[PDB]
């Protein structure tokens, strides 16, 4: 194996009986992915007469009461039965007749099995003057199609004379006034405007396997969501069933919404929001892909495409799915959130990487409150926040809350830090806030965590043990060395005699950068 040497000699012929046409709700006779066939494996080079007897035997029919109407495609994409003459074209072989279709599907017509016991012959059909039409009846109250079989008619027959047949097969009195459409193709259902015309003239390109759709003309109809068959099919044509899965709870079965191709975002949203009981603005949707099954870029409200546009990357036989999430705030605010990566300095003096989402048009205060929402602030402490800007492990700034977040540096050397203010740094007057920074170095080899301090002049040895309880370094804090650092210069200060002032400030002669206390030691 697997494939056998003589396999190429063979083609496949899918026979489809008229019962498959019943209850079909779409265009043409049946849906291709539901229809039940009788499949034959026939020899490519074999003949029609051969296949017909073989068929006859298998199906349980005499040959003089079946006729085969090959299902043939048309330019407009529809598929309908077509005439094939079982006698003229019988000498010919199956691939020839098939036009190399593999598989080939054929409509097997049969005698009404009631008149079949009687031994009834299938009616004579003139290839040139008769047509085989198919009838469908459209019922407004139930939005459904009900198959009405087929008829042989001369093409000279005035349409008016088909009315009684149509009524009798639907289930109507003869007085019943009908509306007749031709189903031409999907999204084209054409009302026959005038019944006192021959079929030949009534319908353009009249041929076998053409479809007349008829309905009752009763004022009752106007109550239906879809009064005419024309509306039924136009609705059908744009109908699409979409699966909405939540992008936050994976292995979500999701659910199926029936929507329309034509709908816009507000309409799609309004519809999904309903059977979620939540607001459409409390929903965010995601642009979609197709086959690498997964939520793409957040589709955004200002969006103005149609649902057809959102599913344009889908294969037709592939089931349709869109991802969404549920929102805690208005949709229109969620999009104006800014991703803001910074450092949270807890009250254990240790650094945590946190990403906060304040509003784009927000200010520093706004960022601070977003931070307080994510952190415990150490009991009985101050519980007040400030934002620092840090570079090379040195604090270069403290930003006012009223300052717009927009004004802050995108730069990646800049590191923003949020911390709560120690209790002894909120009231101030004979006392100052100074920047402190660790180091090895001459003056630029800075490292570790900088911080703000508590500089009037007094005991320096006490300042040191305060920094000691804060750095919480057990004693390797001996062999530290401490320095004031200003513009182009740094004077040291031993741990013995020093008592300071406001040496820290620009000696009169530019306002920034300010000096800093620096802590000299290893790693």
């Amino acid at each position: 194996g697997p494939l056998g040497s003589e396999a190429h000699l063979y083609m496949q012929v899918q026979i489809v009986a008229e019962d498959q046409f019943c209850g079909h709700q779409g265009n043409d006779m049946y849906d291709e992915e539901k229809v039940k066939y009788t499949v034959f494996k026939v020899l490519k080079n074999s003949s029609l007469a051969e296949f017909v007897q073989s068929l006859s035997q298998t199906m349980g029919f005499p040959q003089d009461q079946i006729r085969l109407w090959p299902m043939q495609a048309r330019s407009n994409g529809t598929k309908r039965p077509a005439m094939l003459d079982n006698e003229a074209d019988g000498n010919k072989t199956m691939i020839e007749l098939s036009d190399n279709e593999n598989p080939w599907t054929i409509f097997l017509e049969t005698v009404d099995p009631e008149l079949a016991a009687s031994g009834a012959t299938l009616p004579k059909f003139d290839k040139d003057h008769d047509v085989m039409l198919f009838l469908k009846m459209y019922d407004p109250k139930t939005r459904s199609l009900n198959y009405c079989g087929h008829i042989y008619t001369p093409i000279s027959c005035k349409i008016r004379d088909l009315l009684p047949v149509m009524c009798d097969r639907a289930g109507f009195i003869q007085d019943t006034s009908l509306i007749l459409y031709e189903e031409v193709k999907p999204n084209l259902t054409e009302r026959i405007q005038d019944y006192d015309v021959s079929l030949d003239k009534a319908l353009d390109e009249l041929m076998d396997g053409d479809i007349i759709v008829f309905q009752k003309d009763d004022p009752e109809n106007d109550n239906s969501e879809l009064p005419t068959a024309k509306e039924y099919f136009r609705d059908l044509y744009h109908r699409v069933d979409v699966i909405f899965c939540d992008k936050t709870i994976p292995n979500d079965p999701g659910f199926v919404v029936t929507l329309s191709n034509r709908m816009n975002y507000f309409q799609v949203a309004k519809t999904v929001a309903q059977r979620l009981n939540t607001d459409p603005m409390l929903l965010q949707f995601f642009k979609s892909q197709g086959y690498r099954d997964g939520p793409g870029n957040p589709l955004r409200h200002n969006y103005e495409g149609t649902l057809r546009d959102l599913l344009q990357f889908f294969k037709p036989r592939q089931p349709k799915k869109l991802y969404y999430q549920q929102l805690k705030m208005k949709i229109t605010d969620f999009e104006n959130r800014r991703s803001f990566k910074c450092i949270w300095l807890n009250s254990q003096f240790r650094e945590e990487e946190i990403t906060l989402y304040p509003d784009k048009h927000g200010c520093v205060r706004d960022l601070l409150e977003e931070c307080k929402k994510a952190v415990e602030l150490g009991e009985k402490a101050s519980g007040k926040l400030r934002l620092l800007e840090i570079v090379s492990y040195k604090i270069i700034g403290v930003h006012q809350e009223d300052e717009l977040l927009e004004c802050l540096s995108p730069a990646t050397s800049r590191t923003f830090r949020i911390e709560e203010i120690p209790l002894d740094q909120v009231d101030i007057d004979n006392e100052m806030l100074v920047t402190v920074a660790h180091f090895h170095k001459e003056v630029f080899g800075t490292f570790g965590i900088p911080f703000l301090l508590r500089i009037q002049g007094e005991h320096f040895r006490e300042v040191m043990k305060r920094i000691q309880s804060l750095l919480d370094i057990q004693e390797e804090f001996e062999k530290f060395k401490f320095a004031i650092v200003m513009m182009g210069r740094h004077q040291y200060i031993n741990e013995d005699e020093y008592e300071n002032l406001k040496d820290f400030e620009p000696q009169p002669g530019m306002s920034h950068p300010r000096p800093w206390l620096g802590l000299d030691h290893f790693n």
